[PDB]
C-alpha cells in the first residue's frame, strides 16, 4: 500500500471548471467528483471532489488555492483525511503500489 | 486544520427530510447528501457530516438509529478528518492554520 | 462503536455488476455505490463503490480481486480508510456496535 492524503472539496458547481484546472495544474495524477446536495428546500445542489495525493504539501497547495481565490465569494468547505492506495496505476506507478526493496 | 468527525449516514431515501431534520437540530453547521445505490441495488442516500467533537456526532448517530433504524435500513459509521476551510465549521477564527 | 475497514473502488461504469459480483463474494455484509465523474469536459462518468469490511484481509481480498480481473484493461484506483460503524445491524450484529 502507498500512503496517501484524500483531500475533499465540496463546493458551488459553478467552480468546477476552475478546480479542476487548479487541481490538474497541482501536478495530482487524478481525481473522482460528484453531484451532491448540501446546507450549510433549503438543500442547494454542490459538487464535491475527492483528490488522493501522495504528499500533504501537494494536498494543500489545492487547498489553499482555491480557497484563497474563490472562498469568499463561493460557500464550500475543504477537508483532509488519510488514506492507503492499493491499486493505481498512475498514483503508484508500473511497480504498484505494494513494491519491495 | 481544525480536528473534525465525519459521520456518514446511508439509508433509505425516503427518511431524507427525517434526517435532515435532526441534522439541523443537532447543532452541525451543515451536510451533504448524495443519492446512492446499495445493498446490505436499491436507490437511497448517503448523508456526510462534519461536527467539531465526537459527542456531536453520536448524539446525531444514537437519535437518527433510534428513531428510524429498527425500522428502516441504515448504517452509520464516523472517520477521522481535518477541515482545512470551511467557513461556519471553523468560525470567523479560521481553521488554526499553524497547528 | 466498532472497528472497521472502509474500501472504497473507483472504476469504469461497465464494470458496476461484476465487481458487485465480487463484493458479495467475499463475504462483506454490504456496499454503497453511486455515480461519480472521473479524470485520470475530460471528466468521464464512472462509479464508485464503498464497502466496509470488519477485517483488513476482506478488504485486501475484494481489492486483489477486482484488481487482478480488471486493472489491466480498465481504469480504476482502489483505497483503503479506517472507520469505525456506530449502527449497523449486519455489520455489528444483533448486540450492536458496543
Ligand atoms: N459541517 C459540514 N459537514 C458536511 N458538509 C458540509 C459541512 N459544512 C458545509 N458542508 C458542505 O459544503 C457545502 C458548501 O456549499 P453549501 O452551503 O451549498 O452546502 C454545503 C455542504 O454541502
Ligand atoms: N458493510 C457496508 N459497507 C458499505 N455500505 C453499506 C454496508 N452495509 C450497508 N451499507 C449501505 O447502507 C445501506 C442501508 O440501506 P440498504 O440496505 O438499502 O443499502 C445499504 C447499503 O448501501
Ligand atoms: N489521484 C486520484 N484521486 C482521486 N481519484 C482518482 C485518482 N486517480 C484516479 N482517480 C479516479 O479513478 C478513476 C479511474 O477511472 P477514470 O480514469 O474514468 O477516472 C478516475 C478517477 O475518478
Amino acid at each position: 500500500a502507498k500512503p496517501a492524503n484524500k483531500l475533499v472539496i465540496v463546493t458551488e458547481k459553478i467552480l468546477l471548471k476552475k478546480i479542476a484546472k487548479i487541481i490538474d495544474e497541482s501536478g495530482a495524477k487524478g481525481y473522482t467528483v460528484m453531484n451532491t446536495g448540501g446546507k450549510g428546500s433549503d438543500i442547494e445542489a454542490n459538487i464535491k471532489f475527492e483528490i488522493l495525493t501522495e504528499t500533504r504539501e501537494m494536498a494543500e497547495e489545492i487547498a489553499d488555492r482555491v480557497a484563497v481565490k474563490y472562498f469568499n465569494d463561493y460557500a464550500g468547505i475543504i477537508y483532509i483525511c488519510s488514506a492507503e492506495v492499493l491499486y493505481g496505476h498512475t498514483f503508484c506507478g508500473p511497480e504498484g503500489c505494494s513494491a519491495w526493496s
